[PDB]
């Protein structure tokens, strides 16, 4: 999916926070202008969050606060572009300690 975000990288930052980084899609479909983050329990049934990223670069980083320790959380990076959203790179993250 070269049109999608690279593999999301996951820095456990605290029990409740990570940042998430992801590098530009390899070959955007469109003019890249952000990203869409969205933050999830894995499980479903949770509240998610979105986070709308500002812009592009070869690796985008985000701070997500607001989780918990033990528990999969599903991010979905989707490049934002002119035109309407890439494709998704989903990633599975539990913080534990």
């Amino acid at each position: 999916h070269m049109s999608a975000p690279g593999p999301l990288v996951f820095t456990a930052l605290s029990p409740d926070s990570l940042q998430l980084s992801w590098e530009r899609p390899r070959r955007p479909n469109g003019d890249i202008v952000g990203y869409l983050v969205t933050c999830e329990m894995a499980q479903g049934g949770g509240p998610a969050t979105a986070f709308r990223v500002d812009g592009d670069s070869p690796e985008s980083r985000l701070t997500v606060p607001g989780l918990s320790e033990n528990v999969p959380y599903k991010f979905k990076v989707q490049a934002r572009t002119t035109e309407g959203f890439g494709p998704e790179r989903e990633g599975i993250i539990t913080i534990e300690s």
